[PDB]
């Protein structure tokens, strides 16, 4: 029961996708400012994983909210040491 | 209320166990939830910290298990999967 939200469980050799926008950084599209998936590499995790799509909007990453953060921090947090990376991500039809 | 749990399958067995469900008895005296029964402890869940024995089960990689089996439940932790995602209900 997340709504119109989902979650994206990756086990963590590089990502495997990146991120654009965010506070300190160009936006993902213009008229929106938050933190956006902006490419999922090909035989990466998140690829196969198959939980990840381009233009999703990142809420929280490690249970950590980033609907305000910067950009580089939300990078932190993803290049941050743990065996997991949990996604709550919003997603438009 | 709610939080996220994400763990790495390890091969030694992912460490929770859960009890309740439709079709077994409860962990609870009055209800047919499903809640993590027992934590392995040096394994992944206890490792993550995210775990919690009395934690409800809400969802499971997506699947609402608040109406579920104990059965359908256990297959979904059981399914070979590189990963395990868990919506609980406090701690």
């Amino acid at each position: 029961p997340l709504g119109s939200r989902h979650v994206a469980c990756l086990a963590r050799r590089g990502l495997g996708f990146s991120i654009a926008g965010g506070k300190g950084s160009t936006p993902y599209r213009a008229g929106d400012a938050g933190i956006f998936v902006s490419r999922i590499a090909e035989g990466g995790a998140a690829h196969r994983a198959g939980t990840l799509q381009v233009g999703d909007r990142v809420l929280s990453i490690n249970g950590v909210d980033v609907t305000e953060a910067r950009h580089d921090h939300a990078v932190s947090l993803l290049t941050a040491a743990s065996p997991t990376i949990a996604l709550l991500l919003e997603r438009e039809a």
